[PDB]
């Protein structure tokens, strides 16, 4: 196929100022653009970023050697190739191979990925179709299914000043109508919440992180979990929001034991084991309606997830454990560690692959939440993409900044453009097949 | 040249509000345009039309608007059928169509979205980029990109800090291109956050609806000594200058300014306009600081024009001039600022936009292109500063992709120009001049 015209590569800068990789792919239908989420430069399971490293030049994070790997020489290799851009699999294993190692080092996940992205777009475009019909045909999945949003609203853990230590307080409207109405519920306990933070924390308070959430000076986690709930009474929607959190515990695991205080100048007193660990999550389960929770142990605390999980019936969703990583999943698979995969793209690098993990994890009768990164774009790719995996689940920001909301807004315009077809997970969100 | 479909949908801004997004389709495909937030009430400014349910979005809904394009405005326009590229005519029949002066028989959210989806329309009929059919529209025979002003630090009456000056701006003048602008603000914003971290705290970082930070100081010369402090940091004090919006509108009481307005009231520490503009003098004399908006209220007549002809310096009107035509007539004849802010959302179509503009660069004035607070993932308001060719835009820090998605947009248009695109830099008040 000579369907493949172009392939340019630039620089531009994502959500939080720093470099990324932008692609635009041309055929005779048009240009096709991509913009890839900010990773990991470095890390043993996970695909690996290129970062220029020149200290004078955006603080070491340039992305100029990765732009120029396509212009001069992934791109020229690609196009030479004659491959049908509907045909995404067979792209991405030429790309792969090219590439040639286990984690994409020698031209950039983030290189790979961008060209990935654009020819899905192209891919769709060439058969006439939506992106997310593409992307479901992919999957070899018929149907098509809005996900429940999950918005991190309250905000604690390694990147923030207060010393509230879990990370992400989300909020689920997984009672809505429909993904226009999620959003509308989404929206007003957001606001009612930044209220109730000016009068209680302060007129000083109210400013935003980097995914739109607020940072008051807590220190207690059920402290950010009342706030929740407070926003949600005001608006008044208690019978149709739920919570899911992220501790991201690797954080504050210390010496075999978890640090709650760990943003105060180290104290082993204060440390707590990982049963006294799960005795509070059992708490805040009976006390909110807390419905999932997100790296509740350490990366390597293996047994402690795996007891954790037998004694509970909520979703339990791995991150730092998997690495969207196939021999990591595989791991938790076997040990019965976790039962919901969390799905980042950049971190495998391919759509393709990406596809592969979700549907496995699928086989395994997990869940799926398909996950934006803290260095976000105006690109709304995986919009598009949970709709067509039919995952029921995304996490994509607070309802505040536009990397953030462009995919809250695609996901409303999907919804219209299916009409009276559209299919909205809600309570099902876990699993849009269950009866 | 002919529209075949126009529809309209309620999306969410930066902020989570509601606002207009139109789609116009024609045989060259489908254009996409969206409103920022506005203003539903006032004298001087086209009336945003917002659905007042206070169940609803908190009374912030945007339904009537878009059922007014989709039932009333857009079936109309298409009946009519005009060319896509005529924006006056186009412009002219819906201006005639509401027929009231502030635009509140279908609102000035309905009317302007349905404006900019049809000049990017237009743009393609024609066989030209976006920012080349703007300065076709606007008689410009070059194309400037233009020096951008990130606001980096925040007060005034929308942050809970004491700082009563609300926009504290780096503008990277010095720079080679677009480009490298780019990377110089980006690199200064870096170094700021960590300046402000190291002297105020951990919990000092978070940012506002623009994307700057809000630390918590009285002092405005404790603002512009950060910027000397991050701008040293980054290497860059022979290429980065000062812009500020005091909006001093905000803190006038009886006569008087209160530079401390968000401490309880005390009358005695309001000092006259007369002790403000030699603040602002010092701020000249002691810091890099080349452009001053809104320095006093905006019926304080007598002290902008007594100000303006003692510093040689750019004064913008932004509360002043509303981008509205007869305001801005009584500031050109009164010689009360030599800037015009230009808020294509206040006047509410491209055409007037570009009217606005050309009127002021007429009279000798500059013009800065603006964002609004709510704004969203479009990028219109980059072609339009390169094809209005005014060399100078604000729309944010390098922070939150509301933001750059415009400075990306700009990079993007500077690469296409290639080697015979032309940078602003010191130019940036009349890029024309010399
Ligand atoms: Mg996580
Ligand atoms: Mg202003």
């Amino acid at each position: 196929s000579m369907a493949m015209q172009k392939i340019f590569a630039r620089e531009i800068l994502d959500s939080r100022g720093n470099p990324t990789v932008e692609v635009d792919l041309h055929t005779a239908k048009g240009r096709f653009r991509a913009a890839v989420p900010s990773g990991a430069s470095t890390g043993i399971y996970e695909a690996l970023e290129l970062r220029d490293g020149d200290k004078g030049r955006y603080l070491g994070k340039g992305v100029l050697k990765a732009v120029e790997n396509i212009n001069s020489t992934l791109g020229p290799a690609l196009l030479q190739k004659k491959l049908s851009v509907a045909d995404q699999e067979k792209v991405d294993k030429f790309m792969i191979e090219l590439d040639g190692t286990e984690n994409k080092s020698k031209f950039g996940a983030n290189a790979i990925l961008g060209v990935s992205l654009a020819v899905c777009k192209a891919g769709a475009a060439e058969k006439g179709v939506p992106l997310y019909r593409h992307i479901a045909d992919l999957a070899g999945n018929p149907d098509l299914i809005l996900p429940v949003p999950a918005f991190n609203v309250i905000n604690g853990g390694s990147h923030a000043g207060n010393k509230l230590a879990m990370q992400e307080f989300m909020i689920l409207p997984v009672g809505a109508s429909s993904f226009k109405e999620a959003m509308r519920i989404g929206a007003e306990v957001y606001h009612h919440l930044k209220g109730v933070i000016k009068a209680k924390y302060g007129k000083d308070a109210t400013n935003v992180g980097d995914e739109g959430g607020f940072a008051p000076n807590i220190l207690e986690n059920n402290e950010a979990l009342e706030l929740l709930k407070t926003a949600i009474q005001a608006a008044g929607y208690p019978d149709k929001v739920v919570i899911g959190m992220d501790v991201a515990a690797s954080e504050f695991y210390r010496n075999g034991k978890y640090d709650l205080d760990f943003k105060s100048p180290d104290d082993p007193a204060r440390h707590i084991t990982g049963e006294k660990l799960g005795e509070l999550y059992k708490s805040f389960i009976k006390n909110y309606p807390v419905v999932s929770i997100e790296d509740p142990f350490d990366q390597d605390d293996w047994a402690t997830w795996t007891s954790f999980l037998s004694g509970v019936n909520i979703q339990i969703v791995g991150d730092d454990l998997t690495v969207t990583n196939p021999k990591r999943i595989a791991q938790a698979v076997e040990k019965k560690a976790c039962n919901c995969l969390l799905l980042k793209v950049n971190q495998i690098g391919s759509v393709t692959e990406s596809i592969q993990a979700c549907k496995l994890a699928q086989s395994n009768g997990w869940g799926v939440m398909v996950s934006h990164r803290s260095g976000e774009t105006e690109d709304t790719f995986i919009a598009d993409l949970v709709v067509g995996l039919c995952t029921g689940q995304i996490k994509t920001g607070a309802p505040c900044r536009s990397e953030r909301l462009a995919k809250y807004n695609q996901l409303m315009r999907i919804e219209e453009a299916l009409g009276d077809k559209a299919i909205f997970a809600g309570r099902k969100f876990r699993n849009p097949k269950a009866k």
